[PDB]
């Protein structure tokens, strides 16, 4: 479980994992990333990060109540209520589930909300544990959730504002390398979704599988490149031994 | 906080960061790396990683042992026993602070214990909090404590047991690169050491500041090179939009 | 005890043994795959695992409620909540039978639950021994109960959500064959149900005697074909030995 | 974790996993075969499943000890008595790491111990967690540890004591195969040993990795040949429905 | 102590012998199958197995029970109604009698529940030690309190759902007539039930003492049956010896 | 797990099953019956049941020991002291494996010995868990092991001291039938010997598959036996309703 | 100490001795025979045996408490729960003693209850050293506590549900006779009570002393009876010597 | 297990039962009655008691050490060192069986040695438990073992050292009568052996069955005999209600 989600000044761009705990010896494949919206009005991205059954019933709650007359994701008014609708959501599952049957078991789970309504600009929210959230600014401009510190520090490095979307889901991609590489519980396919500011239609999103020839090449060069560096690389001078 | 140890073909590598949680709005510098030894006979390094206390209060009683007739770090017939004592001395230590008074705060820590005895090979073993500890081999040549999944992925990738020794200091100083730039928990100075099998001298070790000329150099170059990997990297094909 | 659940492009697929475990040297048949419904309007299956005392309770308790005006298995208004019900009436079969007289003997069961409700799609849902459950999807679309490792692999390597009925009930007894020779806890007769998309029937299911013949000769066959792929793999070159 | 031994007419096969858990976030390659003997005289395998910490350990001793005046694996008169002083060595090492600290994490492990001392027939046992342990027998030739269900039952289908040892070995590749695929915990690189009844030589071994041609071609063949034959199987007759 | 009960296409049958374990050097009769109900409208048996005073005490507080306005076996909706309260009764009495001076005497008990009330099938059930309890199905009709091993295989031979009453019964005796000349735990006289399905009767039921004319008959036909066809037998091959 | 010998006028008749209980999902067939001796001069039979790594050690060391100039079954005076030898060995192997690590998992098993040594007649023991032991005599001339209580009836019925071998064999055999019939953990292959007084011969002994031609055929004999006679039994009188 | 209570067809019948283990070199006549009731509404009778500070602190309590407003033997419901009071009680006295200073003395005592309240019949409980209880049955009429082997086979022999109670009062008379033939920890006086079923009258009872005319006649009668008999059998046949 | 041993005048009187605790759910017949000695020299008869294993040990032993150079039942000057010799070998046999493996397991017996050594009158001992022993006199001629309670009263009423010996075992007889009616770990078949004082001859000695004739007749009898005196006996006077 990571995901990836930054907002930047040409849109949005998702990503995130698939590879699910759903239990002891049963290691599996989910999708963490959902589409919602009304093309020509909204779109709208939840990425899902924690328990499976917690995310699962919030998800699911989210889509039968899309189709109801009351509060539900292609009526609220904004990027924020969207966020607080599904923090709203997340509280109803957690009091529901709650009892002495699951005792000390951890049902807690993160989400990352974003995406645009027709009349606002682009926004991206992450949501904690806790249920409280905050949003991702020009500063500060991509977030993650589950397992990210591995893939931490390129997008430190490289990501900015004004990076370009191709540029930045590149760079979300070779996060996800370095991360699985380096932890099991991270793993393919990945789902990736990329929204342009102001289009305000519902792209299709990709799935990266393991025979991907595009990330296979990516990855491929990407090791050649940083093993050659390595060697060429200066030797440390007399003092330091 | 983050350490890393390697045990190579060639001998044993050490580094340590010194920024230490040292209590709230204190923030400071603490060794984490330090020496034991006489020389033609024996070298042995520990790092810490932890509660400051803790650890304090064991490399303490090491060192004042040293200089008593009984187990101490200087008569201990292998690297393994050397290891045992340091969790044995860090049990002492956990039995005797803890009480009412400590309440739920968490007096964990953590050690790497390696080096080399007169008459058998170089080791290299981790202790977890619960005292019970590994040992490195040539499948998995380096441990690391405290910080260290951003600073992982770059290890993973390049070294083997059969890395030299300056060319695996080389990647350590990466892996703090990166994880000096995603994580404010860590900071320099850092301690290096490095040590040649069969030697069997105490090395000076050598310490990193934030002015060091090498250190610096090799962070603008690294910097260069990703940004140029990442350039010339190709863009995805159609089906990804 | 072992329990396979499909939910496909198609419709669902269920099979579950029948070996039960009701006390020492008391090894005994009970079914384990119950269906409720009305014709042109639902259906639903449930499947149990685990204790035994637990799961009649549960399953006696819907069969009672199902005559009674207030929540039960055929006014719950979709799957989801036919799971939640399943979930809520297991804890309160555990809340009566907990005590001293019980002491450490345990009590625990898990199920699944699947079906279609007129005007939703189908689903299929798994309960664990702790009341929380979670949803098979198209990229994790069988789930199991009980003894399951040893037929797991057929599964994983063949079955997907595009997988045909007949073809995924088929998958499931090569499933059923290898665990039957490989764990004597589980054993026939079996019981199946293949459910189509939209039929919005009751089917009567099947039940899979020591006796049936078509059972038999899948069997024989795929003996007899894993010992010729065998022999005619080659062999292992000079270096293997 | 998965390992398998093999007592045949024709001697002895070894084979297991790498892919070990050694603390949170920390899975790493570890050998789990290890050889021991005198040429012409001797032959002894140990295999580890189980705590690292503890398997180390308790591999670390025997090794030193091989080396001292005393009880050790190569004076040792019987299989038996090797088998026996692994458990024995076991319960040290058990007895010293125990008390507070270690707490209630668990530090059990499991071993499999076989070979051939000179002047009599070659041998095999497993020793459980608890220390006592089993021999394998013409009824019963294979003895697995770890995460074994997943591959049992190619080997109940076509393992007996008179399998020879290439197609021994052949079978113990494709239980692997499966075991991988449906199980995150269990990983290569493998290790292979197979020893000659009779021959009181101490064979190499051999290393599978991820980039192995023979075994890469035996899993490609085995995938289409099940793909096949579930293909090629017969459909449900009408009773089925 | 040994009890068997049916539950059959035509109805019920159960049987209980008498012999009783009430202390050391205490061995007496007492009845151990008791019958409730309202003619017309409901038939409830009770047996029962285990300690004596636990027993008693609860088949003489549904007695008690029965004459007062609140929960009784004669208002009680359904078959697994009565078990339960039963069950919940048993809870009543352990909780009572436990404390320091009963010490680590064991007072549990076991109990079959069977009858049927008006406007449902007949039923069957076990209550287990611990208060838990399993219902008769078609697959498992009938269901042994005590010392029952003995007389299982003439059960597990012959029995079946639709095997009629007078067989079962019948069958029934020669489980009895094996077991009480195998262990002298288990004794006459003993005590049958039989209940026709829909009838809604309370039958008186029937003692069968030492002297039986036809229990003595059946007993010295079965002996003559037995020692008849085992000298009829063929011999074993020359292989065998 | 269920074993059977007879001490008769015309010698001794041995049979066990093989079905072992060999850890948690891991039921298996290992040998419970074990000769030893010297042609001319003596024989002497070891069954086996409970647990198997205790039962494999001492059978092991016994066989190990009869190659050492010292106490063991092939110079032992009487059969008496062999019995008593097995239990001493038996005591040796309990102490060894006893231990904190062990904990409370349960070590014990239970013994037959007997045979004939020259110079004396032929006899039978049964060792108990706890060490001490009974000698067969002509009033109790057959004793078992393991799960027994299923196939008593038939012994109690119809074996006494004068019952000939052939016949013995034979009412052993239908034991084992019943026993399989009504039990899962007892099961084929099963092991038979028989043994001739004053033979002092090393009888082969001989092994019953799934596949036996002739108990194949008393089993199906014996079941339409049992069910005439069932048959053609008469009618329960009026008064039994 | 023996006491004997019947429950008959015609009432009850209760007879004890009085002589008392009192401490060491202090053995004493002591009551173990107490009446309780209101006359046309109840007739409750206790008697003792075992230790006599607890049993006599027991009886003081009942007494005390039946001049108070809450539960006591003149309320209580019916006999069963005046047997559950006692017993309570004797729960009750154990609790306080206990401690250090009993130490490891035998501090447990018995207790038999019956007798009649309006509108139920009459009934006979034993309440045992632990504080569970049984009833007294047809098939099971008479109930024993104390020094009770001696005095049992006449009752068994001769005594019915249907004996009259005059017959069964001469029969308990001479099971005392017997009893303190036999053994010195029983002896004279003796109290008896007879209750007239339905009478609901406070019998005076009666008091048995060495002088008593009728017992010392019957004692005389029943000695030269038994010599006469015994004179008066055959002799043994030849065969017997 | 109830035995009886009488020295009177003219001889010696053994009787014993046959039934014997052989473990859980295995009651059965053995011999407590063994007969030693040279015609014309000695006599010794050994009664048994207590634990089999013990029991059977011991005169295991004696019987091989007859036919052995150094003390044994055949060459001990005196009825006390037999009695002696045999305590001497309990002794002996409970050391060897004592262990951690038996536990808390009570492996104690009980003895009665009896008969006449050429040259000196015939005696008769009892060995307790813990080893130590008493011998019968003129004033206390009779001693038992085991279950003897029941019958005590019979031999208290009429046995003295005058009692001519076919009396004495009439006398007998009818203990056995009482007992096996009350209390059912006493039965049948019994051992009886007569000594005449001064024959020194071995008697055969005589086995009484179910069927005996005699045994069967003196019942009959003694029950018609008790029942008659009963109802002949006088009421109780007014005084007595």
């Amino acid at each position: 479980t990571y995901c990836v989600a930054m907002h930047l000044a040409d849109g949005l761009v998702f990503a995130s994992d698939s590879r699910t705990n759903a239990g002891i010896d049963h290691i599996a494949t989910f999708r963490k990333l959902f589409t919602f919206g009304t093309p020509g009005e909204r779109l709208l991205v939840v990425q899902t990060a924690g328990n499976l059954a917690t995310s699962q019933s919030v998800i699911n709650l989210l889509q039968q109540r899309i189709r109801r007359d009351g509060a539900s994701l292609l009526n609220v008014p904004s990027v924020y209520d969207a966020t607080a609708l599904v923090a709203e959501t997340t509280r109803e599952v957690m009091a529901r589930d709650s009892g002495n049957l699951a005792g000390n078991t951890d049902l807690s789970c993160s989400f990352m909300v974003g995406g645009q309504i027709a009349g606002g600009p682009p926004a991206l929210y992450s949501i904690y544990p806790q249920g409280n959230f905050i949003q991702a600014t020009p500063d500060t401009p991509f977030l993650q959730l589950g397992e990210s510190k591995y893939g931490k520090p390129i997008l430190d490095r490289n990501l900015t504002f004004d990076t370009p979307l191709e540029q930045a889901l590149r760079c979300a991609l070779v996060s996800f390398d370095s991360t699985i590489r380096s932890n099991l519980s991270v793993g393919m396919p990945l789902d990736l979704l990329v929204y342009h500011r102001d289009s305000l239609i519902l792209p299709e999103g990709y799935r990266v599988t393991e025979d991907d020839a595009y990330f296979s090449a990516i990855r491929r060069q990407w090791s050649a490149g940083l093993h050659d560096m390595l060697e060429r690389l200066p030797s440390p001078p007399s003092a330091y031994n």
